[PDB]
C-alpha cells in the first residue's frame, strides 16, 4: 500500500512543490473511479468557491450566471444548500443543452437554452442590471485552438458582465501542442479533488475590486510547468494513503475534500469538523447517487 502522513493538502496550485516528466502513458490508464465523479468534482469546487464569498459577504443577493451549466444535476444541491441557509440568490443556467429536470419548477431559477456569444451576454448584462453577478463557466467546445476560443469568451464574459466575483474552468494547452501566448484573469487556482486519474484541469477563482481587471500572460515555459507540476500530483500525490488521517476514507482525493468541506456552514451545529465533514460527505453523495 502507499502510505504517508500529511499536514495539509495541496489546495492550490502555486502549493504543488514538484515535478515530474509527463508520461503520455498514462493517457491510456484508468481515468475514473466512482459514478457521477464529473458532477461530484464540479459541486466540490462550486460549494468551496460559493461557501469563500459568503464568508466575505458578496453571496446574499447575488445572481448567479452559470453558462456551460447543462446537464448540471449537481447544481440542484448547490441552490438547496444556499436556499436552506436563508441566503437569497436567483440562479440563471445558460447552456444549448437541456438540463436535469430537477432543476424545473423553481422560481428562483431560469433555464436558458442559447449558446452564448458576445451579443448574448450585452443582452443579459442589459436585463440583469442592476444585480450584482457571480459568474460560473464550464463551458466546453479539445485542441489548443479550441481551448483558446474559450479562454477568449471567457474573458469576454468577466468584461461584458462585469461580475463580482468569478469561477473559470482552467487547463493549460500541453507545450507540444503550444500556438501562441494568450492572458488569462489573475485569481487563485483551485485545485480539484476527484477531477479525472490524470487531468490538468483547475478553477480560476477571483474576486474583483473596484472597476479593475487584472490579467497574467501565459506562456509556453509555464506551459511546460503546468505540465510538470500537474503529472506530479497526478502521479504522485493523488496516489497517497494519508494513513494519518483518521477518517472512513484515507484516500489523497477525500483528504483534500475534506479540507474543502470544513469551510462549508450548516443549520445544524456539530461538535467537531469532522462530524460536519462526514454529514456533508454523506449528503453530497446520497444526493448524486455514489455509494
Ligand atoms: N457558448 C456556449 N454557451 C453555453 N454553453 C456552452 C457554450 N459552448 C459550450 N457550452 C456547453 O459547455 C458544456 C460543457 S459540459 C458542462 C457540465 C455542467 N457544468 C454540469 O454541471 O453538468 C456543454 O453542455 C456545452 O453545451
Ligand atoms: C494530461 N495530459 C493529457 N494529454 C493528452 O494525452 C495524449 C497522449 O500523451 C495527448 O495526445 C493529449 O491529448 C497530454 N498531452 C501532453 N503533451 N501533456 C499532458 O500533461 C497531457
Amino acid at each position: 500500500m502507499d502510505v504517508v502522513s500529511l499536514d495539509k493538502p495541496f489546495m492550490y496550485f502555486e502549493e504543488i512543490d514538484n515535478e515530474l516528466d509527463y508520461e503520455p502513458e498514462s493517457a491510456n490508464e484508468v481515468a475514473k473511479k466512482l459514478p457521477y465523479q464529473g458532477q461530484l468534482k464540479l459541486l466540490l469546487g462550486e460549494l468551496f468557491f460559493l461557501s469563500k464569498l459568503q464568508r466575505h459577504g458578496i453571496l446574499d443577493g447575488a445572481t448567479v450566471v452559470y453558462i456551460g451549466s447543462a446537464p448540471g444535476t449537481h447544481i440542484r444541491y448547490l441552490r438547496d444548500h444556499f436556499y436552506n441557509l436563508g441566503v437569497i440568490i436567483k440562479w440563471m443556467l445558460i447552456d444549448g443543452r437541456h438540463h436535469d429536470p430537477i432543476l424545473n419548477g423553481l422560481r428562483d431559477v431560469t433555464l436558458v437554452t442559447r449558446f452564448v456569444d458576445e451579443e448574448y451576454l450585452r443582452s443579459i448584462k442589459k436585463q440583469l442590471h442592476p444585480s450584482k453577478i457571480i459568474l460560473i463557466s464550464d463551458v466546453r467546445s479539445p485542441s489548443t485552438a479550441d481551448l483558446l476560443s474559450n479562454y477568449a469568451l471567457q474573458n469576454v464574459m468577466i468584461s461584458i458582465l462585469n461580475p463580482v466575483a468569478s469561477s473559470l474552468k482552467w487547463r493549460c494547452p500541453f507545450p507540444a501542442q503550444w500556438i501562441k501566448d494568450f492572458y488569462i484573469p489573475h485569481g487563485n487556482k483551485m485545485l480539484q479533488p476527484f477531477a479525472p486519474s490524470y487531468s490538468a484541469e483547475m478553477r480560476l477563482l477571483s474576486i474583483y475590486t473596484g472597476e479593475n481587471m487584472r490579467l497574467t500572460r501565459v506562456t509556453k515555459s509555464d506551459a511546460v510547468n503546468y505540465e510538470k507540476k500537474m503529472y506530479y500530483l497526478n502521479k504522485i500525490v493523488r496516489n497517497k494513503v494519508v494513513v494519518n488521517f483518521d477518517y472512513p476514507n484515507q484516500e489523497y482525493d477525500y483528504f483534500h475534500m475534506y479540507f474543502m468541506l470544513r469551510t462549508v456552514y450548516c443549520n445544524k451545529t456539530f461538535p467537531t469538523t469532522k462530524a460536519k465533514v462526514l454529514f456533508l460527505q454523506q449528503s453530497i453523495f446520497r444526493f448524486l447517487n455514489i455509494p
